[PDB]
């Protein structure tokens, strides 16, 4: 019952510390979330200073319960479902041939705030590689993200893959393993398997000095 939660534009406040390949930083952001529109926008800034790894790659890890879930599909909303309360969202992200990323974060409302709150632990980074070496464009392609029940641990488990589009033409590829758990003992819903179609934009604020990103993005569940 935390679609009457999603009705409005929601304020989104996201917080994460990380090292990196003992490169620390952190990141703060603050946006709103439209679901109606499974419409999402957001700045993120480099408290810390320059942010040690590429923008493009802290994507995923910077909110799945402002997707839009056409009606005939609500019944499988398990992220507005563990509403209020919350959620653990937690992820392994390996970029191929290069490092990997250990992710832990819990999603939920502060107030009528809804935040992200993340720590992340990067290792076995290449310095002589696309993230470590910068080389990756900044912009983001679209992606599917397929989900499915984990009816054991009362979640779900989550797969895709990203590609982020190297500065040579090539490209990086990033397998994202995910699982979430309702952070209450309240009951939530256990979807069929089915996919969040994702579009993502990344900006830049020009009168902005320090290290950051614009994002637009937009999410809509479908396969069913």
């Amino acid at each position: 019952k935390g679609e009457e939660l999603f009705t409005g534009v929601v304020p989104i406040l996201v917080e994460l510390d990380g090292d990196v390949n003992g490169h620390k930083f952190s990141v703060s952001g603050e946006g709103e979330g439209d679901a109606t529109y499974g419409k999402l926008t957001l700045k993120f800034i480099c408290t810390t200073g320059k942010l040690p790894v590429p923008w493009p790659t802290l994507v995923t890890t910077f909110v799945q319960c402002f997707s839009r879930y056409p009606d005939h599909m609500k019944r499988h909303d398990f992220f507005k479902s563990a509403m209020p309360e919350g959620y653990v969202q937690e992820r392994t992200i390996f970029f191929k041939d290069d490092g990997n990323y250990k992710t832990r974060a819990e999603v939920k409302f502060e107030g009528d705030t809804l935040v992200n709150r993340i720590e992340l632990k990067g290792i076995d980074f290449k310095e002589d590689g696309n993230i470590l070496g910068h080389k990756l464009e900044y912009n983001y392609n679209s992606h599917n993200v397929y989900i499915m029940a984990d009816k054991q641990k009362n979640g779900i488990k989550v797969n895709f893959k990203i590609r982020h589009n190297i500065e040579d033409g090539s490209v990086q590829l990033a397998d994202h393993y995910q699982q979430n758990t309702p952070i209450g003992d309240g009951p939530v819903l256990l979807p069929d398997n089915h996919y969040l179609s994702t579009q993502s934009a990344l900006s830049k604020d020009p009168n902005e000095k320090r290290d950051h990103m614009v994002l637009l993005e937009f999410v809509t569940a479908a396969g069913i």
